[PDB]
């Protein structure tokens, strides 16, 4: 089990033996900004337990170059000696440090190495950025970022979630820069050369991942909280006016955070800095929070209502890992879904809270939605599964991590309440502070929520037992793919409940459908309403069949009450029938987020094949009264799904009655639109739908007001101003002409909004000439103009469209190999750029050439889910089209006639 010339590696399991335990990391790094590389070392008290003839961590491209013992209660390794011998098994990113006497049981030692390495140059361990400055200059600062597994590419450690330790930090440096870390600056000290030193104040108890040091020549903007922490937001110099909002927000949100959690945030100061080069969206390192400009930064001018929204989110997600991640930390990355589905829930909580203005709360079903369509499919995944390889814990960033578990935990906030949910949650993070957890343990204490605690009545084994029950849900949500459909019968005053695996592009009767249904069971706390009585009933069905009593007896029943449930419901019989027409003469007497779902599951439900195209349409009929937005752009995005779905094959008849039944239906919705930023949130977020909708089907009126709006900017020389709702269309209107396309590149390269830049190079990407559109792909490789970190949107926004697919695709599978050169394999990076150019396709010729790239890619050594995942979608879009395309056809032909 062994290399790296000669010799045994005495451990041989990818994860590391758990008899050394580290406690305290001294590290020290001397970082050059012009040689562009790094020299440093460290201090380990570790505390061995059995005793060992070798002790085995983490290392990953650091050269190791002096290796000691040393400890103050083993006699044998008092101060200075003994050298150590290092073994390095780079297949498993591990080294071996060979003792010379094996060690003692309860004695604390000292392991000291020094290292070094060049900065890093891409998105990960301890890597270079760049920014460009109003001047036109180009300016260099070090930044780390090592989730899930790149600390090891800065200094070996101890590098899994569970090794939780203190970390003390040094930094050299020039006085061009500041250093940033975890942990406030306790001390500076002036050096002989006439170099500075940053010293840090030791941090609390913590996993690797979250170790962060940076050295740049940032400014700030501060301010404190209530309970006087100090927060920061640092930036690029000639954007520090662009960190307003974000200061704003940090602060309101680390309040309620703090009240919320009922505890506080320990440290003494929290930064939030904008980093120019950065892959996710941001990093949660504790102390030091990493983000892409466009997840902080903001700019009253240039970005919009819907970038504020994402700021927000962004900015809420992070402090909110503070304590759903760093204080209480997954104990593996197998429970990865424990930081990062509470985190992604706790963004709906806070946001509400502190910004209601942002209406964020109606925007959240997005949010679940967006998951059922992978959850759907058989090549989903339970939200928590065993994970070995750092590419297979790169693979747990996901949906389903994410989106699927914030959205179980909206679920059972429904059932238990608010306030029975905050205390459970509160207990959690207290119990477990400073130290992990794993799946299991948040059920026992969410479950276990608060008389009875803590110091025999009746209703009180009612507590215990309905605990238990608490627990054996939620069990079933976490180690079961998939969605549940439950199927709802209505028999006079008799309801009939059936429960089955929800899957898409199979169908009842077909020969897969009964094997896929396996074992699959849900316990789903159920609820509905009823044309009689708006009060809300509940009931959990633990099994496969079940049957309800209804009282009244009346025209329609509603399950899923505002779809706080992870799961869809059908209408045998009459039900569907009944409820569109009753969404038909008084659709305000159905909740709205009731209307939502109602829009949501009837469209997916042609995707099983149990119910047709023609019911869906005809449900959109009442949207032309629909007046609440969610609604409204929920059912008009299934219309526009449609159109460019058509687009990207030649289905010109198809597509041209589609763009004029939207025309022609919601003109007057369409008309009422400003060219403005007026309104609320989602007022502006409906005008720039609508105004897109209506300039993607060349409405020339509105083609019309675009392209003089971007004519008035582009001869006043950007004096003439474009409200921000509006910019996108407007710039992508511009860039028809290769005059505004040449004139928009070149002042991308100029502009200093990050959501300009965004914007535009959307609109670059809304050219038909292909020439444009690869050069735009070329200078994204390249990666100075255009920044790589943009290269997998890019590809997307190209892709997308009937003119780029082609190109994108081509470049695709011709590029392979360099786009590896660029990102982990492994990344979402990758991820995004192979799905992005791959799943909309809809043909059985295209499946065909996509199941010989991935069967290409697999020897060369590369599996990733996402291979599959893709051959699915793009099997359930032949099937889709196969079986419903012509309802589509004759629906819209059935419509041109009445009336
Ligand atoms: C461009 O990346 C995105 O926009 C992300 C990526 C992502 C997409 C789908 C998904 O299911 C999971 C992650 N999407 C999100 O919804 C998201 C929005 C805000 C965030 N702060 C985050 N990330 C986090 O909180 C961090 N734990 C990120 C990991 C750091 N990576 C690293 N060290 N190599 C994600
Ligand atoms: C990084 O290395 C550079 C060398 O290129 C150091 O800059 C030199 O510093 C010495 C004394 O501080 C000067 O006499 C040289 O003239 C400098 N060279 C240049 C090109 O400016 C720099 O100090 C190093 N920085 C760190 C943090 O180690
Ligand atoms: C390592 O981190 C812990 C915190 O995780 C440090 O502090 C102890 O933490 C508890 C928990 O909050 C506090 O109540 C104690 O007051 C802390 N100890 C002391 C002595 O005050 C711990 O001190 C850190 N270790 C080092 C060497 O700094
Ligand atoms: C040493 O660790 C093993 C497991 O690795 C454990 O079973 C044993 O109890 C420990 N030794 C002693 C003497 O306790
Ligand atoms: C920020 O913008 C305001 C005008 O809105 C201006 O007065 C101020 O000087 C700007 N600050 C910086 C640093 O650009
Ligand atoms: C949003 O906040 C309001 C009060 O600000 C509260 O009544 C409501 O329950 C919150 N919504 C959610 C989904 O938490
Ligand atoms: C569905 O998934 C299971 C396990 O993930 C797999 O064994 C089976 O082959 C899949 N079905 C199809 C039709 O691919
Ligand atoms: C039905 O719609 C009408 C439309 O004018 C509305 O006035 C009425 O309030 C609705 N029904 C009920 C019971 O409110
Ligand atoms: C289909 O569209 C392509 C371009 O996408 C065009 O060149 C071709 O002539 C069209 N074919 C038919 C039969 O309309
Ligand atoms: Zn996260």
């Amino acid at each position: 089990p062994v290399a790296t010339n000669g010799e045994r590696f005495p451990w041989q399991e990818l994860r590391l033996p758990s008899v050394v335990i580290p406690l305290h990391y001294d590290l020290f790094v001397h970082p050059n900004l012009t040689s562009l590389d790094f020299v440093a070392s460290e201090k380990i008290e570790v505390l061995v337990s059995n005793a060992t003839q070798f002790i085995i961590l983490h290392s990953k491209d650091l050269e190791i170059t002096n290796a000691t013992l040393q400890s103050e209660e083993d006699s044998r390794y008092m101060k200075p000696g003994k050298e150590l011998k290092v073994l390095s098994y780079p297949a498993h990113e591990q080294i071996a440090l060979l003792v010379p006497e094996k060690l003692t049981p309860h004695l604390k030692y000292y392991v000291a190495m020094d290292f070094q390495a060049k900065l890093g140059d891409g998105f990960e361990g301890f890597y270079k950025s760049t920014y460009r400055t109003l001047g036109g200059e180009t300016r260099i600062l070090a930044v780390t970022d090592f989730e899930p597994t790149q600390a090891r590419m800065a200094f070996p450690c101890f590098d899994e979630p569970l090794f939780k330790a203190n970390f003390s930090i040094k930094i050299r440096r020039e006085s061009r820069h500041i250093a940033l870390s975890n942990m406030p600056k306790v001390k500076t000290i002036e050096l002989e050369g006439g170099l500075l030193e940053d010293h840090f104040e030791t941090t609390v108890k913590m996993s690797t991942y979250l170790v962060a040091y940076i050295v740049c020549d940032f400014h700030s903007l501060s301010g404190f909280t209530s309970s006087g922490v100090k927060v920061s937001i640092y930036a690029s110099p000639d954007k520090r006016n662009q960190t307003h909002y974000a200061l704003q927000a940090s602060l309101k949100l680390l309040d309620f955070y703090e009240k919320y959690f009922d505890i506080y945030y320990p440290l003494s100061k929290l930064d939030l800095i904008a980093i120019p080069d950065f892959a996710p969206g941001a990093m949660e390192n504790w102390g030091l929070i990493t983000y892409r400009e466009t997840s902080l930064l903001f700019d009253p001018k240039t970005s919009s209502a819907s970038d504020k929204l994402w700021v927000t989110r962004v900015i809420a997600h992070e402090l909110a890992h503070q304590w759903f991640g760093n204080l209480v930390t997954m104990e593996w990355w197998n429970d990865i879904w424990l930081k990062e589905g509470f985190a992604k829930y706790m963004e709906l909580i806070a946001v509400n809270a502190t910004y209601p203005e942002l209406q964020f709360d109606d925007y959240f079903l997005n949010v679940c939605f967006e998951v059922i369509t992978k959850d759907s499919l058989n090549s989903s995944r339970p939200i928590s599964k065993p994970a070995e390889t750092p590419t297979q814990i790169q693979e747990m960033f996901d949906e389903v991590s994410y989106n699927k578990g914030a959205c179980i935990l909206n679920m059972l906030k429904d059932f238990l309440g608010e306030e029975k949910f905050q205390k459970g949650i509160i207990q959690y993070l207290k119990k477990f502070s400073y130290r992990n957890a794993k799946n299991d343990d948040l059920w026992s204490s969410l479950s276990n929520s608060c008389g009875v605690c803590h110091s025999m009545t009746s209703n009180m084994l009612a507590f215990l037992g309905e605990n238990a029950e608490v627990k054996e849900m939620m069990t079933t949500w976490t180690l079961q793919k998939g969605i549940p459909l439950l199927v709802v019968k209505q028999d006079g005053c008799s309801l009939r409940l059936q429960q089955e695996r929800f899957l898409q592009g199979v169908f009842q009767e077909d020969p897969e459908w009964r094997a896929l249904q396996e074992r699959y069971l849900w316990h789903i706390p159920l609820t509905y309403s009823t044309s009689s009585s708006n009060v809300i009933h509940r009931h959990i069905l633990k099994s496969k069949t079940d049957t309800l009593d209804l009282p009244e007896k009346t025209s329609w029943v509603k399950f899923n009450v505002d779809s706080n449930g992870y799961y869809i419901v059908h209408y045998e019989g009459h039900g569907w029938d009944q409820l569109i027409t009753q969404l038909n003469q008084n659709h305000t007497l159905l909740r709205p987020k009731d209307r939502v779902g109602l829009i949501h599951d009837v469209f997916q439900l042609v995707g099983a094949g149990r119910l047709t195209l023609d019911k869906a349409l005809d449900m959109t009929y009442y949207l032309q009264h629909e007046t609440s937005s969610p609604a409204l752009l929920e059912g008009l995005s299934y219309l526009e799904s449609f159109y460019h779905m058509m687009d990207r094959r030649n289905i010109s008849d198809i597509s041209e009655n589609l763009k004029r039944y939207l025309l022609q239906y919601f003109k007057p919705v369409i008309d009422r639109q400003s060219w403005s930023d007026k309104g609320s949130v989602w007022d502006r977020m409906l005008r720039s739908a609508l105004l897109k909708l209506a300039c993607d089907l060349n409405h020339a009126p509105c083609i019309q007001k675009a392209a003089e709006l971007f004519s008035q900017w582009m001869e006043s020389s950007g004096k003439l101003n474009i409200p921000t709702d509006v910019l996108k269309i407007v710039y992508s209107v511009g860039a028809q002409t290769t005059a505004g396309w040449n004139y928009l590149l070149e002042q991308y390269e100029l502009s200093m909004s990050s959501a300009e830049q965004n914007k535009i190079l959307y609109a670059l990407s809304t050219s038909k000439h292909q020439e444009k559109l690869l050069k735009l792909i070329e200078l994204g490789m390249e990666g100075k103009v255009i920044k790589t970190q943009n290269l997998a949107a890019l590809l997307h926004a190209i892709a997308r469209r009937p003119k780029g697919q082609q190109l994108a695709w081509d470049f695709v599978r011709e590029n392979w190999t360099h786009l590896l050169k660029k990102f982990d394999l492994g990344s979402y990076d990758i991820r995004m750029i192979i799905s992005g150019t791959t799943a909309h396709f809809s043909s059985k010729d295209k499946l065909q050439e996509v199941k010989l790239f991935f069967e290409s890619l697999e020897a060369q050594g590369s599996h990733l889910d996402i291979f599959q995942t893709v051959l699915e979608t793009i099997t359930k879009n032949i099937k889709w089209l196969e079986k419903n395309l012509p309802t589509l056809r004759t629906w819209l032909m059935v419509n041109t006639r009445h009336h």
